């Protein structure tokens, strides 16, 4: 029953973990094409 | 917004949820198991009151 909690605690440290960098990839990458998008719109005004 | 990333999301969240709900199964095997031994305990006494 101990062998059973720690299952747990680790599957829930490991969700932790992988919604974690998932937010941070998701974040890094919506301002690099936010970014992209822009340097492209002054470049078309260019 | 990748659909890849996203389902990744769910799945976190998923694994997340039961792991949760497994710990507050556990919980209540836990009252449950300390309430047996309670009962156990307790008939004990009363055999050795009365023999």
């Amino acid at each position: 029953l101990d062998k059973l909690k720690e299952f747990g605690n680790t599957l829930e440290d490991k969700a932790r973990e992988l919604i974690s960098r998932i937010k941070q990839s998701e974040l890094s990458a919506k301002m690099r094409e936010w970014f992209s998008e822009t340097f492209q719109k002054v470049k078309e005004k260019l």
